[PDB]
């Protein structure tokens, strides 16, 4: 039912410009804040920008401040990211996502190639296990964040998916072998019995304070 369809990526020279589009369907687009999150090749997820329902409030990561502009056209159910003065450091897959701080749906990602914060730390950074094993992943916040903690799963080549929100709530449709626990500064995601489709990188993310930050990712290999 919910789809976020991205377009507009490509290859540009340093200093160049691109515009990304994210077409939404299956939910009431104008009722939700919308966001952009990027991922440089082989690296973790990084929040880039967000925009309120009617466009009056926007936010940008410090590194793109003044060069990127987020906008939306509610009458076309479309979110945009205008990217000027592109730098090598901007090379990444760009995801749009629904909501401000709990990203319950993600676009498929579009590749752009140019050629005080709350720190989240995950343990382990990677692990190799076998079908049927129990896996636990720890996420620590550098300050107390109560229950404002989400978990995402990202299979190789794919967009992230929300698994757990607000520390312990199972997102609709997620298998019950996934569970979340914890509070304050220490949180855990548990996969009670690892299935073959669970090989993926898992990310925690605090939803309480700007700028939004992700853990570095835990790669679960088989």
């Amino acid at each position: 039912e919910v789809q976020l369809l991205e377009s507009g990526g490509g290859l540009v020279q340093p200093g160049g410009s691109l515009r990304l589009s994210c077409a939404a369907s299956g939910f009431t687009f104008s009722s939700y804040a919308m966001s952009w999150v990027r991922q440089a090749p082989g690296k973790g997820l990084e929040w880039v920008s967000g925009i309120s329902q009617l466009g009056g409030y926007t936010g940008y990561a410090g590194s793109v401040k003044g060069r990127f502009t987020i906008s939306r056209d509610n009458s076309k159910n479309t979110l945009y990211l205008q990217m000027n003065s592109l730098r090598a450091e901007d090379t990444a897959v760009y995801y749009c996502a629904k909501n401000r701080a709990t990203f319950d749906y993600w676009g498929q990602g579009t590749l752009v190639t140019v050629s005080t914060d709350i720190q989240m730390t995950q343990s382990p950074s990677s692990l190799s296990a076998s079908v049927g094993d129990r896996v636990t992943i720890t996420c620590r916040a550098s300050q107390s964040i109560s229950s404002y903690l989400n978990w995402y799963q990202q299979k190789p080549g794919k967009a992230p998916k929300l698994l757990i929100y607000a520390a312990s709530h199972l997102q609709s449709g997620v298998p019950s072998r996934f569970s979340g626990s914890g509070s304050g500064t220490d949180f855990t995601l548990t996969i009670s019995s690892l299935q073959p489709e669970d090989f993926a990188t898992y990310y925690c993310q605090q939803s309480q304070h700007k700028p939004l930050t992700f853990g570095q990712g835990t790669k679960v290999e088989i």
